[PDB]
């Protein structure tokens, strides 16, 4: 029943902002949580719980959060399957500042349209096949690195050199090995991320049509 | 005023078939010529009339039909502006077999939506500014060459050797120098071409909305 | 022990002609077979013997000769190791017209320098580690397709349609999945191919040094 | 008489370090300044003197040091021509910390081999034709940005946000518009910059051969 839209692109490409803008333009930020018609799920909500050793390494920017193994892919698939079945689900909340899953959770009631966004949203064939539309937010790597540096220092309490070390060591290689090869599965490529008002209004209009019947 | 959609991409990327699929799905092929609400204009209709020396080289695959100068940009601008003003216009008919413009012209009546497609549709800023939406059909160069070889032999009366010679000598360099750099002006990138049904349906749905108001 | 130089690059990038130009410039074509100091080995000599079903599909351009499995990597490793040990070896002769290995084999006597070239020469780590120098011939995909079409029609008994079909279906995908990713192992990237005289002369000069001691 | 080698690549690709390593391995750092056989000239030595307004903007990372206009190209050409004529020349010394030409200068006596390195070494046809060998140090843009950030903060007294602003606004666009299109003129592409010992020893050996006669 629900129409699932998968959204991918590299880190800091604008995935989160594109999805947030779409939902805001659809007037969903005003709808009762129990009656939202369009919701956004982030693949990062499903990052795995780290062991003491792993967290230690994460604090030093030495843990690989960009490899498919960093995510609980079974939980992702099972949650998406339940959503397609019209079931109400609970989604974990991840804290990038402490590299941990919070205690609080977000309950997702049956929706008509679901946006699932993540750096590896198209990595798994099973997950891919669940999407009726696949969008890829394409932003150059150097541009994304500049955005990631500014974002991580000002929002995630990260140190510049740690960010750059983590990026060169893990983010870049994993993006090239696991994310780029999935771009070919996208139906539509969106450049300029959240500043692309034309592409965004196009998706908004399409979703509204789907909502109207 | 009519809603203009510009469509670009390299040679044989799928521009013509994408526009053709869009109007077919909109049911325009079952509407009388005078009653069509969506019409397709091709930049190739505006190739310049060749001088005798130019045609000579053209017959040997030694003329550059991929340079911006090969198109009558002044006529393109004039024609598109008149269309924007709701005027009925006559446009030339180009024959790829003879590298020449035919005697007959095509009457383009006022339509609600106009698709203008061509390898250098986004080259001119004045032209570019007339499009309310810009689409770029992105298809790999080798895939496109394959498509062009078969198409040119079967539709444009060309022979293998000349096609490859012209491609390597003029088409490839011109694409990199003049076409590729215009990709940044597109609002939406459609990979592969006419087989991309989700992207096509997104544009069809958008156009149907314009037609309904 | 002999100095081994590995050479890779996509199909028709210019690997064979680059190696051929190098030995020609070193004057090896004017030296008796037994006296040659620089020899060329092609990975294509190690294609596997096809089963009846495989040859059937091969005749229709429906067999994947671009997958690592299409080569006998065990024989390649064994042969190269023996050559490294200064042993004389016999290598197979492959016929592209019939997709089969000939009855006769070629005797490879101990040489001071060995050029081993092939589309997947850097795929195997064990093989890769035997090369003291690795060169990757980088030529654009469309340029390469053009070259392959002409070469395959004139040298490998293929017809246009089948070539393009095989290329798009197996060659292109395999290059992106298996060949392209090995480019990172090259020490030197030689663009364009055999027409790159400065790059070729650099390798010739380097080899002449090895020959002089 | 002198053999000129042009070296290009984007900012922080490793151009300076590659050239320095080559000269050091050739034993030139021990030779009397008046008798050096191999010398390195940097295109940055020829940055233009800024006006008061320009310097003000430079202090804010708002001046375009990546456009061909930022360099005194006539002085570059004339100096290279004089060097080819065996003339002794004087080369300005640039200070990145103060965005200015210093008073001190470096005198360059007749050399046998000259390495000229810069982000736009291959931009001018006249300058390009002076080179008998053209090398391009190829390093990914995101990797180069990370290196540039670390370098500018620790060696050029620049602020992080100013570096990123200057990079996004000027460096990246100019690299893509003016530098990338010159890569096609390179004879040899060198990856991994100064860590590529194989490629570096190859150039060293070639130069030594040129020096020996
Ligand atoms: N179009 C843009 N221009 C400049 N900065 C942007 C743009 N889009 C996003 N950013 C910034 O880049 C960072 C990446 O944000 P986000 O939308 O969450 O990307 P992603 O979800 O792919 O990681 C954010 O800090 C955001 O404010
Ligand atoms: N998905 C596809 N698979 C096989 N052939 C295709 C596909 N898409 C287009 N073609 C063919 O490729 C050629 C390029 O066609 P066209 O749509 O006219 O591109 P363009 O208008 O950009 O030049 C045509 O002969 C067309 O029928
Ligand atoms: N610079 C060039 N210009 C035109 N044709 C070329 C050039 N270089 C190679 N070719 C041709 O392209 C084809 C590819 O040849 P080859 O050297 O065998 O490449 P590879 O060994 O990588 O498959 C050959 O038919 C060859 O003669
Ligand atoms: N191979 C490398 N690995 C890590 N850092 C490097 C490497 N090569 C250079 N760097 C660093 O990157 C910066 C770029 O240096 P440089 O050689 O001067 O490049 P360019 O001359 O192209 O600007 C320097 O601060 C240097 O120490
Ligand atoms: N604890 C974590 C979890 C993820 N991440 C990063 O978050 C990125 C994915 O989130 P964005 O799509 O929002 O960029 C990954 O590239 C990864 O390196 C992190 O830096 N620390
Ligand atoms: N007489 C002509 C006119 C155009 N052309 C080619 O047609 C192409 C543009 O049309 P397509 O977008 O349909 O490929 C150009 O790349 C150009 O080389 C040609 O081959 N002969
Ligand atoms: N029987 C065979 C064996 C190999 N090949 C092709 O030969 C190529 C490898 O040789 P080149 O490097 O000379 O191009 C592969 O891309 C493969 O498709 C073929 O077309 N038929
Ligand atoms: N005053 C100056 C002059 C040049 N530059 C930078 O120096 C770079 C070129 O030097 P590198 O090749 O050493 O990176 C340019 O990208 C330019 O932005 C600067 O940041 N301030
Ligand atoms: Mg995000
Ligand atoms: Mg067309
Ligand atoms: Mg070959
Ligand atoms: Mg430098």
């Amino acid at each position: 029943e629900p129409f699932l839209i998968g959204v991918s692109g590299g880190t800091a490409s604008g995935k989160s902002s594109v999805c947030a803008k779409i939902v805001q333009l659809l007037g969903q930020n005003e709808v009762d949580y129990r009656q939202k018609q369009v919701v956004i799920l982030s693949q990062d909500s499903f990052y795995r719980v780290l062991t003491s050793e792993q967290k230690a390494k994460a604090l030093k920017g030495q843990f690989n959060f960009d490899h498919p193994d960093a995510f609980d892919n079974e939980l992702i698939l099972k949650t998406l399957k339940e959503i397609t079945e019209g079931k109400t689900v609970q989604i974990p909340v991840y804290d990038f500042v402490s590299h941990s899953r919070k205690e609080e959770t977000v309950t997702v009631y049956p929706a008509d349209v679901v946006l699932f966004e993540g750096i590896l949203a198209f990595y798994s064939q099973e997950v891919r096949d669940l999407f009726q539309m696949k969008l890829f937010v394409d932003t150059d790597a150097d541009t994304r690195l500049s955005r990631r540096v500014l974002r991580d220092i000002s929002e995630r309490g990260r140190d510049l050199e740690q960010i750059l070390s983590q990026y060169i060591t893990f983010v870049k290689p994993a993006f090239e090995e696991f994310c780029l090869p999935t771009k070919k599965y996208a139906d539509v490529i969106i450049p300029r991320g959240a500043d692309n008002l034309v592409a965004i209004n196009l998706i908004v209009q399409h979703i509204q049509d789907i909502l109207n019947g």
